[PDB]
RNA sequence: GCCAGGAUGUAGGCUUAGAAGCAGCCAUCAUUUAAAGAAAGCGUAAUAGCUCACUGGU
């Protein structure tokens, strides 16, 4: 009955990586490198607000947002 | 030609008083798809709104 909207993937990724802001040049200057176990946790929490058909698809999106801000997943 | 869609993470990150597809900078991934650009124009203070690409019907 009441919408609990979760934080933007970006702010979730910022928190996970432990930083205050993304790269001004995503491709050239990476400012953080997290592991998938985390990208996975984000895709699980952000799941209600996602239109994915599975977690791996959810992570695809989450990782896509990590690419736009300069964060690296391993 | 006309009708209908043109979506979701997301107001991408940065910067900026604001900067939400559309001041400027760096990128331009992914999801759900029949299709739909991190958007080709108009538009807003920033939003909104309208149109285009793209798809279906006729
Ligand atoms: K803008
Ligand atoms: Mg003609
Ligand atoms: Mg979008
Ligand atoms: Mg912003
Ligand atoms: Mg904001
Ligand atoms: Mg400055
Ligand atoms: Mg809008
Ligand atoms: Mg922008
Ligand atoms: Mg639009
Ligand atoms: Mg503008
Ligand atoms: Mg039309
Ligand atoms: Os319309
Ligand atoms: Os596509």
């Amino acid at each position: 009955t009441f919408i609990t909207k979760t934080p933007p993937a970006a702010v979730l990724l910022k928190k996970a990586a432990g930083i205050e802001s993304g790269s001004g040049e995503p491709n050239r200057n990476k400012v953080a490198t997290i592991k998938r176990d985390k990208v996975r946790e984000i895709a699980e929490l952000k799941m209600p607000d996602l239109n994915a058909a599975s977690i791996e698809a959810a992570m695809r999106m989450i990782e896509g947002t990590a690419r736009s801000m300069g964060i690296v997943v391993e």
